[PDB]
Protein backbone atom coordinates (compact mmCIF):
# COMPACT_ATOMS: atom_id res chain seq x y z
CA UNK A 1 0.00 0.00 0.00
CA UNK A 2 1.09 3.65 -0.68
CA UNK A 3 2.97 5.18 2.13
CA UNK A 4 4.82 8.81 2.72
CA UNK A 5 6.00 10.28 5.86
CA UNK A 6 5.91 7.06 7.34
CA UNK A 7 2.14 7.16 7.26
CA UNK A 8 0.20 4.25 5.21
CA UNK A 9 -2.80 5.00 2.40
CA UNK A 10 -5.22 3.22 0.26
CA UNK A 11 -5.09 2.89 -3.46
CA UNK A 12 -8.75 4.91 -3.83
CA UNK A 13 -10.31 4.09 -7.23
CA UNK A 14 -11.44 6.78 -9.28
CA UNK A 15 -14.94 5.70 -11.12
CA UNK A 16 -15.18 5.09 -14.90
CA UNK A 17 -18.24 7.35 -13.56
CA UNK A 18 -16.41 10.23 -12.85
CA UNK A 19 -16.62 13.62 -14.72
CA UNK A 20 -13.54 15.09 -16.48
CA UNK A 21 -13.05 18.90 -16.12
CA UNK A 22 -11.37 21.41 -17.94
CA UNK A 23 -10.90 25.19 -17.29
CA UNK A 24 -11.47 28.30 -19.84
CA UNK A 25 -10.61 31.45 -17.98
CA UNK A 26 -10.91 34.21 -20.60
CA UNK A 27 -9.52 37.85 -20.06
CA UNK A 28 -9.95 39.08 -23.65
CA UNK A 29 -12.92 37.42 -25.59
CA UNK A 30 -13.51 40.28 -27.51
CA UNK A 31 -10.42 39.01 -29.47
CA UNK A 32 -12.01 36.62 -30.87
CA UNK A 33 -13.58 36.77 -34.30
CA UNK A 34 -17.61 36.89 -34.87
CA UNK A 35 -19.03 33.11 -34.70
CA UNK A 36 -16.35 31.10 -33.21
CA UNK A 37 -16.50 29.53 -29.05
CA UNK A 38 -14.10 31.56 -27.75
CA UNK A 39 -11.85 29.33 -26.60
CA UNK A 40 -8.57 28.98 -27.56
CA UNK A 41 -7.88 26.55 -31.06
CA UNK A 42 -5.06 27.32 -32.98
CA UNK A 43 -0.11 25.10 -32.27
CA UNK A 44 -2.64 25.17 -28.99
CA UNK A 45 -5.91 23.10 -29.94
CA UNK A 46 -7.35 23.25 -26.55
CA UNK A 47 -11.26 23.62 -28.14
CA UNK A 48 -10.14 20.79 -30.44
CA UNK A 49 -8.84 18.45 -27.52
CA UNK A 50 -11.81 19.55 -25.29
CA UNK A 51 -14.01 18.24 -27.88
CA UNK A 52 -11.94 14.90 -29.01
CA UNK A 53 -12.01 14.31 -25.03
CA UNK A 54 -15.84 14.51 -25.06
CA UNK A 55 -15.42 12.21 -28.18
CA UNK A 56 -13.58 9.73 -26.93
CA UNK A 57 -14.85 9.43 -23.21
CA UNK A 58 -18.75 8.93 -24.74
CA UNK A 59 -19.59 7.26 -21.22
CA UNK A 60 -18.69 10.40 -18.93
CA UNK A 61 -19.90 14.29 -19.20
CA UNK A 62 -16.97 16.77 -19.76
CA UNK A 63 -17.35 19.62 -18.12
CA UNK A 64 -15.88 23.04 -18.92
CA UNK A 65 -15.50 25.93 -16.23
CA UNK A 66 -15.68 29.25 -17.99
CA UNK A 67 -15.24 32.58 -17.21
CA UNK A 68 -14.91 36.41 -18.58
CA UNK A 69 -17.34 39.05 -20.31
CA UNK A 70 -18.68 37.03 -23.05
CA UNK A 71 -20.95 38.89 -25.28
CA UNK A 72 -24.43 36.81 -26.10
CA UNK A 73 -23.77 35.70 -29.70
CA UNK A 74 -20.32 33.91 -27.97
CA UNK A 75 -23.08 32.28 -25.09
CA UNK A 76 -24.80 31.07 -27.89
CA UNK A 77 -21.74 29.65 -29.24
CA UNK A 78 -21.56 27.75 -26.52
CA UNK A 79 -24.97 26.65 -26.45
CA UNK A 80 -24.31 25.41 -29.60
CA UNK A 81 -21.51 23.37 -29.09
CA UNK A 82 -23.33 21.91 -25.64
CA UNK A 83 -26.01 21.06 -28.90
CA UNK A 84 -23.81 18.98 -31.12
CA UNK A 85 -21.85 17.18 -28.71
CA UNK A 86 -24.11 16.45 -26.09
CA UNK A 87 -22.15 15.49 -22.94
CA UNK A 88 -20.18 18.54 -23.39
CA UNK A 89 -21.28 21.17 -20.09
CA UNK A 90 -19.93 24.26 -20.29
CA UNK A 91 -20.39 25.73 -16.66
CA UNK A 92 -19.99 29.67 -16.10
CA UNK A 93 -17.89 30.73 -12.63
CA UNK A 94 -20.67 33.44 -11.60
CA UNK A 95 -23.61 30.54 -11.90
CA UNK A 96 -21.75 28.32 -9.52
CA UNK A 97 -22.58 28.25 -5.68
CA UNK A 98 -18.67 28.98 -3.95
CA UNK A 99 -20.22 30.32 -0.67
CA UNK A 100 -19.13 27.31 1.40
CA UNK A 101 -15.26 28.26 0.86
CA UNK A 102 -15.56 31.85 1.31
CA UNK A 103 -14.15 34.26 4.15
CA UNK A 104 -13.87 37.88 5.14
CA UNK A 105 -10.80 39.60 3.72
CA UNK A 106 -10.50 41.91 6.48
CA UNK A 107 -10.63 38.75 8.79
CA UNK A 108 -7.63 37.53 7.14
CA UNK A 109 -5.77 41.02 7.72
CA UNK A 110 -6.88 41.44 11.13
CA UNK A 111 -5.87 38.16 11.91
CA UNK A 112 -2.63 38.83 10.58
CA UNK A 113 -2.60 42.00 11.83
CA UNK A 114 -3.26 41.05 14.96
CA UNK A 115 -0.33 38.62 15.10
CA UNK A 116 2.24 40.99 14.65
CA UNK A 117 1.04 43.28 16.82
CA UNK A 118 1.17 40.58 19.57
CA UNK A 119 5.04 40.79 19.52
CA UNK A 120 7.31 42.91 21.70
CA UNK A 121 8.20 46.43 20.03
CA UNK A 122 11.60 45.12 19.39
CA UNK A 123 10.74 42.41 17.42
CA UNK A 124 7.34 44.01 16.05
CA UNK A 125 7.73 44.47 12.33
CA UNK A 126 6.31 47.88 11.52
CA UNK A 127 6.75 48.07 8.27
CA UNK A 128 4.83 44.87 7.40
CA UNK A 129 2.24 46.24 9.67
CA UNK A 130 2.32 49.28 7.69
CA UNK A 131 1.34 46.74 4.46
CA UNK A 132 -1.31 44.91 6.29
CA UNK A 133 -3.11 47.86 7.69
CA UNK A 134 -3.14 49.59 4.58
CA UNK A 135 -4.29 46.83 2.43
CA UNK A 136 -7.40 46.26 4.87
CA UNK A 137 -8.41 49.82 4.49
CA UNK A 138 -8.20 49.60 0.53
CA UNK A 139 -10.75 46.63 1.20
CA UNK A 140 -13.37 47.96 -1.59
CA UNK A 141 -16.88 48.43 -0.22
CA UNK A 142 -19.03 45.44 -0.26
CA UNK A 143 -15.96 43.18 -1.89
CA UNK A 144 -14.83 41.98 1.38
CA UNK A 145 -14.81 38.63 0.08
CA UNK A 146 -11.47 36.32 -0.62
CA UNK A 147 -13.95 34.92 -3.53
CA UNK A 148 -15.12 37.79 -5.02
CA UNK A 149 -11.39 39.33 -4.85
CA UNK A 150 -10.05 36.52 -7.08
CA UNK A 151 -13.57 36.71 -9.30
CA UNK A 152 -12.52 40.38 -10.36
CA UNK A 153 -8.76 39.49 -10.85
CA UNK A 154 -8.56 38.86 -14.92
CA UNK A 155 -4.67 37.36 -14.81
CA UNK A 156 -3.67 33.70 -14.09
CA UNK A 157 -4.03 33.82 -10.35
CA UNK A 158 -7.60 34.45 -11.42
CA UNK A 159 -7.94 31.12 -12.93
CA UNK A 160 -5.64 29.24 -10.11
CA UNK A 161 -8.20 30.51 -7.51
CA UNK A 162 -10.81 28.74 -9.24
CA UNK A 163 -9.36 25.58 -10.56
CA UNK A 164 -8.87 24.72 -6.73
CA UNK A 165 -12.25 25.85 -5.62
CA UNK A 166 -13.65 23.68 -8.70
CA UNK A 167 -12.19 20.74 -7.85
CA UNK A 168 -13.25 20.93 -3.88
CA UNK A 169 -16.89 21.06 -5.62
CA UNK A 170 -15.57 18.22 -8.07
CA UNK A 171 -19.42 16.21 -8.65
CA UNK A 172 -21.18 18.93 -7.10
CA UNK A 173 -19.96 21.20 -9.44
CA UNK A 174 -21.81 19.05 -12.18
CA UNK A 175 -24.88 17.93 -9.83
CA UNK A 176 -25.74 21.51 -9.57
CA UNK A 177 -26.39 22.27 -12.68
CA UNK A 178 -28.78 20.58 -14.98
CA UNK A 179 -24.71 9.77 -13.87
CA UNK A 180 -23.03 11.78 -11.01
CA UNK A 181 -23.37 12.39 -7.52
CA UNK A 182 -22.62 15.64 -5.43
CA UNK A 183 -20.23 13.84 -3.62
CA UNK A 184 -18.23 12.33 -6.49
CA UNK A 185 -14.67 13.04 -7.79
CA UNK A 186 -13.57 14.50 -10.63
CA UNK A 187 -10.74 14.42 -13.20
CA UNK A 188 -9.11 17.65 -13.69
CA UNK A 189 -7.51 18.08 -17.00
CA UNK A 190 -5.14 20.96 -18.63
CA UNK A 191 -6.83 21.98 -22.13
CA UNK A 192 -3.20 21.17 -23.62
CA UNK A 193 -3.81 17.26 -22.79
CA UNK A 194 -4.77 14.85 -25.46
CA UNK A 195 -6.48 11.87 -24.19
CA UNK A 196 -5.59 8.80 -27.14
CA UNK A 197 -8.84 6.31 -25.85
CA UNK A 198 -10.65 5.77 -23.23
CA UNK A 199 -9.15 5.94 -19.13
CA UNK A 200 -10.77 3.14 -17.46
CA UNK A 201 -10.65 3.24 -13.37
CA UNK A 202 -7.71 5.60 -11.88
CA UNK A 203 -6.28 4.96 -8.76
CA UNK A 204 -5.04 7.48 -6.55
CA UNK A 205 -3.17 7.46 -2.84
CA UNK A 206 -5.94 8.73 -0.21
CA UNK A 207 -8.15 9.81 -2.91
CA UNK A 208 -6.29 11.94 -5.09
CA UNK A 209 -2.99 12.44 -7.39
CA UNK A 210 -1.47 15.11 -9.05
CA UNK A 211 0.48 15.75 -12.12
CA UNK A 212 1.50 19.35 -11.42
CA UNK A 213 4.72 21.73 -9.60
CA UNK A 214 5.67 22.17 -5.71
CA UNK A 215 0.57 19.79 -18.98
CA UNK A 216 -1.15 19.47 -15.10
CA UNK A 217 -3.65 16.66 -14.11
CA UNK A 218 -5.72 16.51 -10.51
CA UNK A 219 -7.83 13.71 -9.94
CA UNK A 220 -9.80 13.11 -6.40
CA UNK A 221 -11.66 10.37 -5.74
CA UNK A 222 -14.93 13.06 -3.51
CA UNK A 223 -15.90 16.18 -3.59
CA UNK A 224 -14.21 18.43 -0.64
CA UNK A 225 -11.13 16.31 -0.77
CA UNK A 226 -8.98 17.23 2.69
CA UNK A 227 -6.10 17.70 0.57
CA UNK A 228 -7.56 20.60 -0.90
CA UNK A 229 -8.99 21.88 1.97
CA UNK A 230 -5.38 21.59 3.62
CA UNK A 231 -4.95 24.47 0.94
CA UNK A 232 -8.05 26.55 1.37
CA UNK A 233 -6.97 26.81 4.89
CA UNK A 234 -4.00 28.49 3.71
CA UNK A 235 -5.49 31.02 1.69
CA UNK A 236 -7.67 32.13 4.16
CA UNK A 237 -4.69 32.39 6.66
CA UNK A 238 -1.80 33.67 4.87
CA UNK A 239 -2.02 37.23 2.96
CA UNK A 240 0.11 36.49 0.31
CA UNK A 241 -0.80 32.98 -0.66
CA UNK A 242 -0.84 32.43 -4.18
CA UNK A 243 -3.48 29.97 -5.62
CA UNK A 244 -1.20 27.85 -7.16
CA UNK A 245 1.64 27.59 -5.11
CA UNK A 246 0.19 27.50 -1.66
CA UNK A 247 -3.52 27.00 -2.54
CA UNK A 248 -2.12 23.76 -4.38
CA UNK A 249 1.13 22.78 -3.77
CA UNK A 250 1.56 23.54 -0.07
CA UNK A 251 -1.69 22.65 0.82
CA UNK A 252 -1.45 19.00 -0.43
CA UNK A 253 2.18 18.88 0.73
CA UNK A 254 0.39 19.93 4.38
CA UNK A 255 -2.14 17.09 4.00
CA UNK A 256 0.70 14.32 3.64
CA UNK A 257 2.97 15.71 6.01
CA UNK A 258 5.95 16.83 3.77
CA UNK A 259 8.38 19.08 5.21
CA UNK A 260 12.27 20.16 4.58
CA UNK A 261 13.20 15.96 5.85
CA UNK A 262 11.37 14.39 2.95
CA UNK A 263 12.38 13.96 -0.70
CA UNK A 264 10.46 16.17 -3.16
CA UNK A 265 11.30 13.38 -5.64
CA UNK A 266 9.93 10.49 -3.53
CA UNK A 267 6.55 12.55 -2.72
CA UNK A 268 6.36 13.34 -6.49
CA UNK A 269 6.14 10.06 -7.16
CA UNK A 270 4.14 9.02 -4.01
CA UNK A 271 1.43 11.31 -5.71
CA UNK A 272 1.89 11.53 -9.91
CA UNK A 273 -0.79 11.01 -12.16
CA UNK A 274 -0.02 9.33 -14.88
CA UNK A 275 -2.25 7.23 -17.58
CA UNK A 276 -1.37 5.83 -20.88
CA UNK A 277 -4.21 7.13 -22.48
CA UNK A 278 -3.47 11.05 -21.78
CA UNK A 279 -0.24 12.36 -24.17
Amino acid sequence: RPSFAGKEYSLEPIDERTPILFQWFEARPERYEKGEVPILNTEHPYLSNIINAAKIENERIIGVLVDGNFTYEQKKEFLNLENEHQNIAIIYRADVDFSMYDKKLSDIYLENIHKQESYPASERDNYLLGLLREELKNIPEGKDSLIESYAEKREHTWFDFFRNLAILKAGSLFTETGNISPCSGCIYLDADMIITDKLGVLYAPDGIAVHVDCNGAIVVNRSNHPALLAGLDIMKSKVDAHPYYDGLGKGIKRHFNYSSLHNYNAFCDFIEEGNPGII
